[PDB]
């Protein structure tokens, strides 16, 4: 782990050291027991199956006892693939897998996950030492297999890409409320200002005019929400423009769907924009002076709802962070605290008060609403006047002004944002030379609330829009690798697959082009327009299906099926949030107003819906021109605590976003894929055809001969494709493999655990001169010692006795614990195996050997029987010409179908007195007896040694042996 030294100390946090990997990758793990379960609260939950029985599985929950089907279980992926960095590469690609996954890899402190393309962050909720300048070194060039899961290598090889290749990026951030996208944003668009290099209104060099523009827009963009404290209302689509070298040039930034309910409205926990309660912080007086606003902010309705103070934010401090935002961005001394009193005259136009006169609505006094009209440079006479009797004059109610003063105020807010990302992007315009560009997206991801209105159409329309962006993307990706690894695969394009939704929406008489229609018809309601929408597609467009109850609150009027899932809808409200009614008679007196402002972004004044597709199309249309780079959010728990995460709402995310989207369509075609070599190394065990002699030959004739379906795989360059639950099937056939050897091997020990007695019988006749010799003693196969002592029991032996050593039980052989599944020996006993040989000696006769080796009751027997044909009586046998030892030399033992058992060829050299060069060729053969399960070895050698003695106590003509035999040539 040299290679972490280079991180300093952020190495922990992007990956562990080999010591605690290691540890981790030999854990007590069973295959089959050790499983995912779904559970009623959790969703998922590890569990290690009991019994299972009629169909039904019985496991253990990580303590509860659960029953269910074998359809629901789902197996662990092993300790090898713990907290892996792309999951890709996984096994299993089931959701609990990829759930736990992040889940482990969290728990360490390691955020960043690789999900095929994606890079799935998320959010620590702490401080982490990993984006030091350090860092940034150390992941510059590098490419994404090059280094540790990090946001820094998206945004590097997104800027090495623009170069190399010469064609724009992009780079997508998505999900939910509080998940850290703009955090993200920031990261990605402050790495570019850092990473180079440097061409050649507003103060300073492009690189702060970029990134403070950020610190701007949140005050008027972001506010305290449940989940985030400073969250973005709004999507954000800034490209950073390059040159060929390249160097930064140019921005520009597009805002997209900024919520109006904040401004006049918030909930319980949460509050307004940040930019009102900066100002009411009295850093700088001469704004409350200004702007005619007191120091509480309960003195207006508007940003008096829920609460009015965050705990970790400092409204003085932003404030002054906030106007030095503009400075930068070169906004001159008029624009800025224009914009400051139309944010102050918001604030007095909610403490407007209305009364009846018995109806036309009169006011309810001046009060405030004189400070409303000198902030916004109107009349106050006849700004009320055209604000309760409207134009062809009409009359409204106390209700109807009620609703006419928040709409204006969400009309004056929007388009003054809009006009201050305007503002903006043109101090960011420069006349330098433009070659590429780099997309930064963060919006919204698609996410299913219990209320689903107008405004979640509009996002999880865009969402499937993006979405349809990655699956043709992946689908081209894909075709790229199995064209080029040699593989005739052929399929509808994955982007299809979200058409039908789309146009559902987009297309003509759809749900949006509906809408647009009822809008033109005054004489209309939330009724018709539902009405006109059954007539339509229930029954046509498949995608539009009848509302779920819900069983709770509220209830929605029809349902519609995305990628993600089926979102209910509701569709009370939609035809005045589309074409926005404004006081046209106060919309003409803003248009004519002393402040240049404010007449300025109420110019001219087309539904937004229809807005929403002009401002949607052109994002796709340039989307489609760069290179995409996706990058997914993810937040833990609703507690803000780190180093948690809560099953079901994770896999709400995991379900919304295209991290499962992407696993999903990529199983379609065959998802894992094992180099030729890795394949051989693993799966060899299953049927050794593959002999100790080509991988891509082998590699075939291995999965032909296997009971298996031949058309779930396809051989490619240098690479083997395989379906998604075919590689599960190999595992699981190893792992039962592996029981069968370990179950066997043990039970080959227990006969040899400890000392057992021998005796061996021949009856031998060489060159017609019959013998016998008996045989007695002892042997211990732990040890690998053994002793016997051979008496001769017809008198005097015809041949020399170390010419029968090899004749005279390789089953008492010491086997190390490595290679104690290569016993063919031991695991032949009880039954025992027939043992034959035919010695060759070099200028002399032969010898045929045939011994049954078996156990009879506790004594090991070798009964054999030789015969000897040819030789001469003045030979070196059957003359005595040769010493009295054996010495030692490596017997190569070789196992080869049929009948199992062995085979083994080993070289002997006898010493004369005089000359020392004699030559015995044996070649051996062995076979198991009476059938039964009969292990089967590798090609190893067994190292063995003989000392032979004499007994001076004994008359007889005899021989005292005493050899060790110690396996070896495998690890």
């Amino acid at each position: 782990d040299s290679e972490m030294a280079v991180f300093g100390a952020a190495a922990p946090y992007l990956r562990k050291s080999e010591k605690e990997r290691l540890e981790a990758q030999t854990r007590p793990f069973d295959l089959k027991k050790d499983v995912f379960v779904p559970d009623d609260k959790q969703e998922f939950v590890k569990a290690k199956i009991v019994s299972r029985e009629g169909g039904k599985v019985t496991a253990e929950t990580e303590g509860k006892t659960v029953t269910v089907k074998e359809d629901q279980v789902m197996q662990q992926n092993p300790p090898k693939f713990d907290k892996i960095e792309d999951m890709a590469m996984l096994t299993f690609l089931h959701e609990p897998a990829v759930l736990y996954n992040l889940k482990d890899r969290y728990g360490s402190w390691m955020i960043y996950t690789y999900s095929g393309l994606f890079c799935v962050t998320v959010n620590p909720y702490k401080w982490l030492p990993v984006y030091t300048p350090e860092v940034v070194a150390a992941y510059r060039g590098k490419k994404r297999s090059e280094a540790p899961p990090h946001i820094f290598s998206i945004s590097d090889n997104a800027y090495q890409y623009m170069l190399t290749d010469r064609e724009n990026q992009s780079i997508l951030i998505t999900g939910e409320s509080g998940a850290g996208k703009t955090v993200n944003t920031k990261r990605v668009i402050q790495y570019f200002a850092v990473i180079a290099a440097i061409g050649d209104p507003g103060k300073g060099t492009l690189e702060d005019q970029i990134i403070q523009a950020n610190p701007a827009l949140e005050a008027f963009g972001n506010a305290k929400t449940v989940r985030n404290d400073n969250s973005s209302r709004f999507g954000k689509f800034i490209r950073i423009h390059f040159g060929a070298t390249g160097k930064l040039a140019s921005a520009d930034i597009e805002t997209y769907l900024l919520e109006k309910s904040r401004v006049i409205f918030q909930l319980k926990a949460e509050r307004d924009y940040h930019i009102f309660y900066q100002i009411l912080s009295n850093k700088k007086p001469e704004l409350l002076d200004m702007l005619l606003i007191t120091n509480n902010p309960y003195d207006y309705a508007f940003i008096s709802q829920g609460e009015t103070t965050v705990a970790s934010i400092d409204d003085a401090e932003e404030l002054m962070a906030t106007d030095n935002a503009f400075d930068v961005l070169g906004f001159t001394s008029e624009e800025k605290n224009s914009m400051y009193k139309l944010t102050g005259a918001i604030m007095h136009f909610g403490n407007m008060k209305f009364k009846l006169k018995q109806e036309q609505a009169e006011p309810d006094g001046t009060e405030e609403a004189d400070k409303s009209a000198y902030l916004m440079g109107l009349n106050s006479a006849d700004l009320l006047k055209g604000l309760c009797h409207p134009r062809v004059t009409k009359g409204q109610n106390v209700q109807q002004v009620i609703y006419a003063t928040g709409a204006l105020a969400k009309a004056v807010y929007e388009r003054m944002f809009n006009w201050m990302v305007t503002r903006i992007n043109a101090t960011l315009e420069t006349k330098q030379p433009r070659q590429y560009f780099i997309g930064v997206l963060d919006i919204a991801g698609f996410e299913i609330f219990d209320f689903n209105s107008f405004e979640q159409l509009c996002i999880n329309f865009t969402n499937e829009k993006l979405q349809q962006f990655f699956n043709h993307h992946m689908f081209v990706l894909e075709q790229e690798e199995y064209k080029k690894e040699g593989i005739e695969w052929t399929f509808i394009d994955f982007g299809m697959d979200l058409q039908a939704c789309i146009d559902l929406i987009e297309k003509p008489m759809g749900i949006m082009s509906i809408l647009e229609e009822e809008c033109m018809f005054p004489k209309a309601t939330d009724m018709t327009f539902k009405a006109k929408l059954f007539d339509n597609h229930l029954g046509k467009s498949a995608n539009f299906q009848k509302p779920r109850n819900i069983k709770g609150k509220p209830e929605a009027h029809f349902s519609l099926i995305h990628y993600a899932g089926i979102v209910d809808y509701n569709i009370i409200g939609w035809l005045q949030k589309n074409k926005d009614p404004l006081n046209e008679t106060v919309v003409g007196l803003y248009q004519k107003s002393s402040l240049k402002l404010l007449s300025t972004l109420f110019a001219n004044y087309q539904t937004v819906s229809a807005l929403h597709r002009e401002n949607l199309n052109k994002l796709m249309t340039n989307l489609r021109s760069t290179h995409p780079h996706f990058v997914r959010c993810i937040i833990p728990n609703e507690t803000k605590s780190p180093g948690v995460m809560d099953n079901p709402l994770v896999m709400h995310q995991l379900r919304c976003n295209g991290v499962l989207e992407g696993i999903r369509i990529c199983r379609k075609g065959f998802p894992n894929r094992i180099l030729y070599g890795d394949f051989r190394q693993r799966y060899r065990i299953l049927n050794p055809a593959a002999i100790p002699i080509d991988s891509r030959k082998g590699a075939e004739k291995l999965l032909s001969s296997l009971d298996i379906d031949h058309n779930q795989y396809k051989f490619g360059h240098t690479k083997v494709f395989f379906k998604a639950g075919l590689l599960g099937l190999l595992e699981e056939m190893r792992d039962e493999r592996l029981s069968r050897i370990i179950t066997r091997t043990q039970a080959a020990e227990e006969l040899f655990t400890g000392v057992v007695p021998i005796l061996v019988e021949l009856d031998g006749d060489v060159n017609g001169h019959k013998f016998s010799v008996s045989g007695e003693g002892e042997g211990d196969a732990t040890y690998g010692k053994l002793t016997l002592k051979f008496i001769c029991t017809t008198g005097k032996l015809p041949v020399p006795w170390p010419t029968l050593v090899t004749t005279f039980v390789q089953c008492f052989s010491r086997y190390p614990d490595h290679m104690k599944r290569h016993d063919f020996f031991k695991s032949a006993m009880p039954e025992g195996y027939v043992q034959e040989r035919t010695i060759f000696f070099n200028d002399d006769g032969n010898y045929k050997t045939r011994a049954e080796v078996k156990f009879e009751g506790d004594t090991l027997v070798n009964r054999i029987e030789l015969k000897g044909i040819d030789f001469k009586e003045d030979g070196n046998i059957l003359g005595h010409k040769l010493e009295y030892n054996y010495n030692s030399h490596n017997v190569y033992i070789m196992a080869d179908k049929q009948k199992n058992g062995i085979k083994a060829n080993f070289k002997t050299r006898h010493n004369i007195e005089d000359g020392g060069v004699q030559l015995a060729d044996h070649y051996q053969q062995n076979t198991p007896i009476g059938n039964g399960p009969v292990l089967l070895p590798d090609n190893h050698y067994l190292s063995t040694q003989s000392a032979l003695s004499k007994d001076p106590n004994e008359k007889r003509d005899h021989m005292v042996l005493l050899e060790f035999v110690t396996a070896a040539g495998i690890t």
